[PDB]
């Protein structure tokens, strides 16, 4: 007779779920994962990989995804993936086993932790199953909470005895309709249209407005609408890290992405050039978690600001917009098109010196004694991605480190979510599972990953998962035998380094990949790197490329990082 | 120099607050309550009274209100008022003092409790002040969270040292605009208009539809729009306890309020009469906490259901509507008017047998040996309220007990919130604070309170507050020396009473009132009661009437209460 | 068949419980309270009264006691009683009903709150019943945690369906042994004997040592041991509020109790007299919550300190003793008797100017225009209590307010817990329930209560309970139409009053008591008061006395209140 295990997998399938990522423990006595046709288990080497792969799959598909862990330490390993999902905003259903219900004594029973209490502060919803047949409504409530803005994960704790139980379960009676939201449910304030009208009046009087676009605008389905608004009225578009690609590469209104590290990296007044003459900032789908902070746009002349978001402002201490429009992003744009219908196009401010500096970094022909420079690595990746991918296709994924902020400035994105990194959480080791998630969401597109030696090695065991699933991801490891970003912070704070806190011995990443069954090679210059990338791109199997790199810090150049 | 106490009162004033209800403790060394013109302290005898008075004032005005307690046991006493606000849904800012910041050791310092941890499970928002100048943004964040559906209380904990500090506070810089929401912010599903269209299509095919209206519809400002729709299409309106009055007394479409006790109280198939021939139930602003449960309308023929609510369904285990419309109630009705503009009037179902039974109870001419019956008491109150109030004015307030369900069935309500009682929380003692709130919200209207001996005496000390404020409330205490509802439940479960758990000795409430400075009299029949009420209504001062009553229990007739 | 209701009451009986205090709600359908012989329900007017009466009964008997509330607002009302028990340290089992187990949706179901989450921060143990037969082991675990130092309350949440269920229950099998601890289980550090020997070495070198005794010493059963030790070595004994009476009235080593208000009340350098020449302070059963703070004994010369407690020091920010002895108090005294066996008796220091000042207040012969003075009221109570009680018997109970600290200074205590007040929580309204608890623990001794108008009236409804139980308590209400303590704090912080936060209108407390069935009279001078008290003491029924009082503050005299 069918149990709560069958009822759970069956209800996930009603919500569109086809994959469950995770690591299975002793609950395997209660759940096989073959109970239900059309839903497959994806075994990873660590739970973090499972949670992040589901997060990225959820982001690109716009549908709820699922991950799985065992009791105790499985659940705690999964929590970093849950944390990724709450801060990066993706609808993940996280599931973990628990001790037999009559034996639940947290911190006393073997492997028994108070899972709901640990996960509740970092989730949209968190419950423990108590009566086997209720798992259907628990899944529904979890999906409901996950798909409400700010989107995030929901958690269900599953005692092994109840999971294997058929008490109260009747599969002859069909399940009620799932009614999965097509896009996230939002918060809407009374009179938002009047606030939108007030923003239109500010726009009329503005000489140099900009649109600053966040990931929430992509979730809402507002990209085509935003593009048409900016095009008609001649308004520049600036983005957060993952909102890169809302305009295609080469578009005249594509003014780039912001990272607080950009002035220090380029050795240039980059933020001043972007924002100094701007008099109106419209932050369309604003989220403070994406790390584009008001302090960053506050350059030069005084500005008016308009916040548009499907949530009430959580941070009035930091951001007090002149006009606050609490509504669905697409709904705002469609109303705003009506309010600005008869407006004349603007004159946009000049940022050519900034564009030249960036182009100069990408074209950098110099060779160096201590390896390549990261901007040269990314230029090579851009070239081969453009070759390998159809127009508007392809994904570059970035792990976390100093190199990541080079990705923000320099990486090609020819579609929304075409450059993927961790927006709010920024856990190192993100890259592999995000590349797994990206390649599964876009099976016929090229997927390149860039990672640093510190972050890559924190989670490199799931190379074996990439080989086992035969996912044709091409990985570049930029290696400096250091947690580089942290050495920068040491110098910023103390004006010197302390090696015991940041420095590694050597790891042969080529030999490491090959030990996992992934073909690999070392590249030490542009020519060797282009050849490696093109070989990887056409291989039909995963490929890894190790590149020696180095940084030259200017610690005085990073005042924009202050909080 | 102005302190955080001044900045706190000033920001409340900015959100429209004119009264702070509470009991002040040793934090009086940091806050006098004379700092800001236009905001006055209202001292009560118990913190429960303060929280409920603020709750009721918030409900009637639709504006955030404020209450105040000291540290430790002050905060725990206030928490029953907070629980009222969370379950009854009203926007209250609850403020409590805390131990000096450097001396916060919960359960170790004198009177030190972990206030945030204790209140967080029953609030929209809960925070402890840490930096004195931030009090302004904490008040804003509290109001934001309180005024989002489901509306509820927000809590700020105030260490006494920081409350009296002026560090970082500069009142030469004016506060930014308050932007207080004019009605609650709601959640809104994408494609709600299509769902509203599916609802119109169900109505098109229905023979006997009904509108079941809850408090959320009133908060949304939807009463006049709901009435116009009901009148155009000849659709009957049924209500929860506190949505009584959405239609005037006498209106032909006013089919009454529902209580799970109605069949038992009337010895009549009341729910079957209301719901049996109905084929479509629209639950307009549904909230389970109001205790109109799906089991109550599931009588007779199979029905389709439409849920309309500014929240995602929190209870799919219990309620699975055929159509779910997640949106602002008024927005739903306005869309629905357009979608049903071509529709004509339905034939409504006949409930005259139920109207006859109710009328029989109210007209009951018998004189009993053992005191009055509660239905005779309410009929006398109805009579004088009609005499005393202008058309569409007056409030009858009810405390909690068996008699309260007679109020639901029998009490007059000639306006929205014209009959006030506690919907979700149902704490005994509610009556006095609710009458204080109502009389302050409607200063020129008559306010009657009905309370039983058990619940009234639990909180009778605030009779002094009524005297001190000179609020012309007329109170009727229905005395049977028993927790009557609880004796009913003993008999339902065990088929007998147990007196030590439910019976009191005698309290002379006339003498009790007079000890508090409130004139009072005893009434034992309709003629005595009418005369006492008429004198009460014209007195220009508070007045109390004690009436001996008895209940004729039929414990086997309450099957509708099963959960 | 016996249900979990039977199993619960029966397991309470096994732990020596004979009374359950509280208010029953709709869970009366599942529990009558006649299931088990030897355990009786005690019905109160408010849940706060039920919690305090159990706490006080537990404190005096040294045995676990029990209280009861309904779901939602029953539980939150009880929670002020739970807070009393956690801060004042008494082993109370607190029990509250909950929604039916399958219908638990906190803040969504009618009267449903997350009880365990609300209570957990203020309790030793908190759990919800899930499987009916497990109630036996939940009671045992509740008792285990409550009877471990620091002693405090344990909480069990009881869903009404499980409470009424017989699933898994078999009463033909006897319960396992209860094994209730005779005295609290305590924390013991390795090498405490060495630390005790270090303390003995400090005592040898000290010219003027003192013993500061707290409530934990009494709980340990260490009173005779401490007295014998102090008498041999000629060491003065100073006490916290409820440790008054560890030495009999008039004993020469009885140096009195400490309150931070003492210098301000006495208009005298009282703390300087007590502590200035002291070179060694041994704090025996120290507990910061009792509000005898290190700052209070830090007068005159530098001191060494010894902390003895059955708990690890929770406040090293505030109190860093020279020697820390973590062990059972009686165990320390017995070891300390051996380590100091050969010591010569000490020369104790002079406090006669303070003794003379206290005696002067007690004998005050002036007749005032505006009422009696509180020291005159307490003097009168002392006289009649001495007349009425056997040697080493009688209880004076104090509620909370400015008069309470007069009680600390002036009130007679001829046995441990002979003067009773709230040590750590200090909730007003404490007096009535504490007098109920005291009178039931000491059925053959006189019980006097002193209370102020503010605190008393916050909880005056339980006068009916006293009347109903026929408890021969004699109550004195000292009336000044003010929350007097709070007016003092206004003057301390601001140098002026603000009446809206502190002032009441007239309440006739004689008339109020008579309305509740309690004989009462008004007294305005010593002669009338003594006559009223002597009448009350020989009445054999409860009696209430109202006394007009006034205070004349010197707000500059309260610097010792600084934190
Ligand atoms: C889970 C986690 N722990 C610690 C950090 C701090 N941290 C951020 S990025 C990073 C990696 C830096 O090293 P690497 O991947 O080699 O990038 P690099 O800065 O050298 O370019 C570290 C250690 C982190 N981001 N996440
Ligand atoms: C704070 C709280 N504790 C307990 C209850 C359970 N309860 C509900 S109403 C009530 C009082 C019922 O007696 P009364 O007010 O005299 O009205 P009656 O039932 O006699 O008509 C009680 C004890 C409650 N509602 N609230
Ligand atoms: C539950 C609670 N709320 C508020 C306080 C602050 N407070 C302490 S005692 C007290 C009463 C003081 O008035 P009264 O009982 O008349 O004694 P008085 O100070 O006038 O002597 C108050 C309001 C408190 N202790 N407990
Ligand atoms: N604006 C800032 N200071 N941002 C901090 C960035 C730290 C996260 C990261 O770069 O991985
Ligand atoms: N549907 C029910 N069983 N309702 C129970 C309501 C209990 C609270 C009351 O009667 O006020
Ligand atoms: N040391 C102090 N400041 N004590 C404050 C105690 C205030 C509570 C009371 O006096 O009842
Ligand atoms: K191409
Ligand atoms: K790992
Ligand atoms: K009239
Ligand atoms: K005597
Ligand atoms: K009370
Ligand atoms: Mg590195
Ligand atoms: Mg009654
Ligand atoms: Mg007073």
């Amino acid at each position: 007779k069918p149990t709560a295990a069958h009822a759970l997998l069956s209800r996930l399938r009603d919500h569109g779920v086809g994959k469950v990522f995770g690591v299975v423990g002793r609950e395997a006595a209660s759940i096989l994962f073959d109970e239900v046709e059309g839903i497959d288990f994806v075994l990873t080497r660590h739970e973090f990989t499972a949670g992040v792969a589901a997060d990225v799959l959820a982001r690109i598909t716009g549908r709820p995804q699922a991950c799985w862990a065992t009791l105790g330490p499985g659940m705690t390993n999964l929590s970093t993936g849950i944390a990724t999902s709450v801060l990066d905003r993706s609808p993940v259903i996280a599931l973990a086993a628990q001790s037999e219900s009559h034996d639940i004594f947290p911190n006393d029973t073997h492997q028994c932790l108070d899972s709901v209490a640990i996960v509740a502060p970092m989730s949209k919803y968190a419950v423990e199953l108590q009566r086997p047949h209720e798992i259907t409504d628990l899944v529904d409530s979890a999906v409901n909470a996950a798909m409400t803005e700010p989107v995030g994960p929901s958690f269900i704790s599953l005692p092994v005895d109840l999971l294997g139980s058929s008490e109260g379960i009747d599969t002859t009676v069909p399940n009620p309709p799932a009614n999965t939201p097509a896009k996230p449910v939002g918060v809407v304030a009374d009179g938002w249209q009047k606030a939108a009208d007030q923003a239109a009046a500010l726009l009329a009087e503005a000489k140099h407005p900009v649109l600053v676009v966040g990931a929430a605008a992509i979730r809402s389905g507002a990209v085509p609408a935003i593009r048409a608004l900016a095009e008609r009225l001649n308004i520049p578009v600036i983005t957060t890290y993952i909102a890169k690609g809302v305009l295609p590469v080469g578009h005249e209104l594509n003014y780039g992405a912001v990272t607080g590290y950009m002035d220090g990296i380029l050795n240039f007044p980059a933020l001043q050039t972007m924002f100094a003459p701007v008099d109106l900032v419209l932050t369309v789908g604003y989220d403070y978690a994406e790390d584009l902070r008001p302090s960053m746009w506050q350059k030069g002349i005084e500005k008016k600001t308009v916040r548009i978001s499907p949530t009430v402002n959580p941070i009035p201490r930091v951001y007090r917009p002149d006009v606050d429009v609490v509504t669905d992003v697409l709904a705002f744009v469609e109303h705003f098109e009506t309010a600005t219908a008869s407006f004349g196009a603007k004159q946009r401010h000049d940022i050519e010196p900034l564009r030249a500096r960036i182009a100069e970094f990408l074209a950098d022909p110099e060779t160096y004694e201590d390896g390549m420079r990261v901007h040269q690595v990314i230029d090579s990746m851009n070239t081969v991605m453009e070759e390998a991918a159809e127009p508007g296709e392809g994904t570059i994924v970035s792990d976390i480190g100093f190199f990541r902020h080079y990705g923000v400035l320099f990486a090609r994105a020819d579609q929304p979510f075409g450059f993927l990194t961790s927006a709010g959480c920024s856990s190192f080791g993100y890259g592999i599972p995000a590349a797994i998630g990206a390649q599964m969401a876009r099976p016929d597109q090229p997927t390149f990953l860039i990672a640093g030696d510190g972050g890559f090695h924190s989670n490199s065991s799931d190379l074996e998962t990439i080989a086992r699933l035969n996912l044709p991801i091409v990985t570049v490891v930029v290696n400096n035998d250091t947690n580089g970003l942290i050495e920068l912070y040491q110098n910023i704070g103390h004006h010197r380094s302390h090696d015991p806190a940041v420095k590694f011995g050597g790891v042969d990443f080529v030999a490491l990949a090959e030990a996992n069954g992934v073909d690999a090679t070392r590249a030490t210059n542009r020519e060797e790197l282009l050849a490696a990338l093109r070989k990887g791109a056409e291989l039909g199997r995963p490929f890894l490329i190790e590149v020696p790199v180095n940084y030259d810090f200017q610690p005085g150049g990073f005042g924009a990082l202050s909080i």
